[PDB]
């Protein structure tokens, strides 16, 4: 069975000083767990994440990364910077960046390649907008996004790639996809991965569900055969909530 | 007179571990100077900048910042995060972001506002492309960018705002604007600032020149009455080069 992954996307919240406290509390309170936990804070919080969590079972990663290895790209952060900090993951193609920053499938693929080269696992996000869902095109749209975002992306193994299905209409709206609909989409995604990398590879890739995941609905979502964890937004900000999610994962 | 400012924009280079060494060497080799020095590294390098440069005369800052205070903006860094780290500055509207990230004057204005609220000084970049310069419209174009980028931007005082004039054609091309052309542009910019904030304010605002600034041309650029320092790109990557620029500033 695929090991569960609970990744907390703090988005643009907290300061480095506030994060130090949060991480220290998590370290002291963290019980022994079989599943995998990871926190994905803003760029300037990564150093303290490394400092406080490096020796714990809790991993960490970035919320974005440059499509370039280095250069005249003011404001951008490179994969080499992230690997120097020991990031295990980095989100690429999050809905918010595809929407607010015009990130294309092609750009997301490049970012994924930069991460792979440095041994960082991309958490590649795909998901359809409400309009597409209502027209009954959720699966074709999401698969098209997945294939486009994986163009030229060839991970060393299934452990080096994570896919996160986050329907846009489920982000911060309180309206999560039902476990059944999530399961159906993950099945489609996994089949697409099998065609892309082979069955052995696809059967081992962790596919997380994201979009209003919380302590009240996580257990049922995680019970779905093809749902391997969650990309948690709002519910990862409060330590008690994050811990509750980790206990559910076990 | 206006205190000179030499700000090094490393763009996307180095790692936190490499920066720790660089900053520590700068700290040990830094001679007493009248002018102000600042280094602007990538986001994840800011914590070590704070650690090593805290007690020194060298300031530091970011290369970008979110237009929002906080929220669901995956990948973005807030002004509050930068304030927590003691950043004195943050670049906004760098030509690379206006081009590669489609940043508009309106967006840049919001970023500047976020910085002001947190007591961080924006280093607002404005500049024209080669064809505009050749058409003899460098000033009108640049002033329009300045005015749009300062919409709703009301600093507490002139010490809280820095303008950087960087001709797009002078970035990484090796061809810096002549001291005469830079002076002419800075005069136009300062006059615009006077109409916007009054003469007392405008006469105290530091207007830096950027675009292929190096040890060979910095002295003459700095000699111009309205050029108050430089936003240094490639020439700020090597410590010896940065130190040379600081010695020139005095
Ligand atoms: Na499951
Ligand atoms: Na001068």
């Amino acid at each position: 069975m695929r090991r569960v992954l609970v990744a907390g996307n703090w988005k643009m919240h907290k300061t480095p000083s506030e994060a130090r406290v949060w991480f220290a509390e998590l370290k002291r309170l963290l019980p022994p767990l079989q599943s995998e936990a990871a926190v994905l804070p803003a760029f300037p919080i990564l150093p303290v994440a490394k400092e406080v969590l490096a020796e714990t079972q809790v991993g960490y990663g970035a919320q974005d990364v440059s499509a370039h290895k280095e250069g005249a790209y003011t404001g951008e952060v490179s994969a080499r910077m992230l690997s120097d900090l020991g990031c295990r993951y980095a989100i690429v193609g999050h809905s918010e960046r595809r929407r607010y920053h015009g990130e294309t499938d092609a750009l997301v693929a490049e970012k994924a390649k930069r991460l792979l080269e440095e041994g960082i696992t991309p958490i590649l996000c795909v998901g359809e907008p409400l309009e597409v869902r209502e027209k009954g095109e959720a699966v074709p749209y999401t698969l098209r996004q997945l294939r486009g975002s994986l163009e030229g992306v060839e991970p060393p193994g299934p452990e080096a790639l994570v896919i996160a299905y986050e329907p846009v209409w489920a982000i911060g709206t309180g309206k999560n996809a039902t476990p059944e609909d999530a399961e159906a989409m993950h099945q489609a995604i996994r089949k697409a991965l099998s065609e892309r990398y082979g069955e052995a590879f696809a059967s081992r890739v962790r596919i997380l569900y994201g979009g209003s995941v919380n302590p009240k609905n996580f257990a049922d979502l995680l019970s779905m055969p093809n749902v391997d964890g969650g990309l948690v937004g709002g519910a990862s900000l409060e330590l008690e909530s994050f811990l509750a999610l980790l206990r559910i994962a076990g």
